[PDB]
């Protein structure tokens, strides 16, 4: 599922992301603090980020990536790519 989730800030967001172009992976978030803006903002574990502020994050480093979110504006603009879940009952 493709998904445009805006962050309240300012810094610091609550959330926390793996991955980079160093690291040959996509860039996922993987925790969102319970008190914190991300949780506010819709923000889940596992959320791959596409691209940040309208810029794409394919090609990021994690540090570099890192930066442009710590940096950035508010909100923050994430295109994300969700994983859903199906369940039999
Ligand atoms: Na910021």
């Amino acid at each position: 599922m493709a998904l445009t989730v805006d962050v309240a800030g300012p810094a610091p967001w609550g959330f926390r992301i793996t991955g980079g172009r160093d690291f040959h992976t996509p860039i996922m978030v993987t925790k969102v603090a319970e008190r914190g803006k991300a949780k506010d903002a819709d923000l889940r574990p596992g959320d791959i980020i596409v691209a940040i502020n309208g810029e794409s994050a394919e090609g990021m480093l994690h540090a570099e990536a890192q930066s442009k979110i710590r940096q950035s504006p508010s909100p923050l603009r994430l295109q994300l790519d969700r994983s859903t879940i199906e369940s039999e009952v």
